[PDB]
């Protein structure tokens, strides 16, 4: 479908921004720095660009983003077992 050929960057950036907030949560949970939060922005914008290489449906871009958010969400919880045993 031509949606995969036309999807707005403003829509991609709004979805990348939900991933950004979960990576910013790692910088809280591990107690990193403002420059390490700049590395979190770079990690999201590298992921975005590397998912765009494999974008072969809008529903595959959208579900792979959701499943990366699910992996990083689950990693917040993992880093909590490794930090405090909860």
């Amino acid at each position: 479908m031509s949606s995969k050929e036309t999807i707005p960057m403003h829509q991609r950036s709004q979805n990348v921004a939900e991933l950004l907030t979960v990576l910013m949560d790692i910088n809280k949970i591990n107690g990193g720095d403002s420059t390490t939060a700049e590395k979190m922005k770079v990690h999201a914008k590298s992921f975005e660009a590397a998912l765009f290489e494999k974008s072969s449906s809008k529903e595959e871009y959208q579900k792979t983003m959701k499943s990366k958010i699910d992996a990083m969400r689950s990693t917040r919880d993992k880093r909590k077992r490794e930090s405090v045993g909860s």
